[PDB]
């Protein structure tokens, strides 16, 4: 809110060469990403991100369905998970980018962040966008599924696709299962 009125700032004042490098940094690691095993973020030495690192936030992901704008950061530790939305390890970068999965973790409320609390009004059809950078990418939602802890593939990196999850623990102050917001992308680009 505050953090992310810095963040685009901060993103205004770069050198346009310099954002563009960084975007090309991120798409190359994207094109390289191995499949790995993908562990739940609620339970249980990184350069990962590092070209989108502005004072340690990777942008914002934005939400009109459910009124939200909320940090995105490197990893899921609860130090973050208190303070904004995760990047999910092992998954790609949210450049998006074909062949691509980004996974985008919340809690589903915190006593005084909303962030993902709301996520079951979400609806396919629905459109969620990721700020990072100078860049805003539009996804539209075309799946959602609530899984146990151990039931991790709708994140699978398919191929061709470029897709982005939102990720979260449900029922409501339960948190027993993970509720999984897939969305895919949409032509836009954020204007001049």
């Amino acid at each position: 809110n505050e953090v992310i009125k810095e963040f685009d700032e901060t993103v205004s004042q770069m050198d346009k060469a310099e954002l563009e490098e960084r975007w090309r940094l991120a798409q190359a690691f994207n094109a390289t990403l191995k499949p790995s095993e993908i562990l739940d973020p609620f339970t249980e030495v990184s350069e990962y991100a590092n070209m989108l690192k502005v004072h340690e936030r990777i942008g914002y992901v934005e939400i009109p369905a459910i009124d939200q704008e909320i940090p995105m950061y490197v990893g899921t530790s609860e130090d973050i998970l208190q303070k904004g939305a995760g990047l999910l390890e092992g998954a790609s970068l949210p450049v998006g980018g074909e062949n691509t999965h980004t996974v985008i973790t919340a809690h589903r409320g915190l006593p005084t962040a909303e962030l993902f609390s709301q996520l079951d009004k979400m609806k396919k059809g629905d459109i969620f966008y990721l700020h990072v950078l100078d860049q805003v990418l539009a996804y539209q939602v075309d799946q959602i599924v609530t899984v146990e802890p151990n039931d991790f593939e709708p994140v699978l990196i398919q191929h061709g696709e470029d897709y982005a999850t939102l990720l979260t623990c449900t029922p409501y102050m339960i948190n027993s299962h993970r509720l999984l917001v897939r969305g895919k992308r949409i032509p836009y680009t954020a204007p001049i």
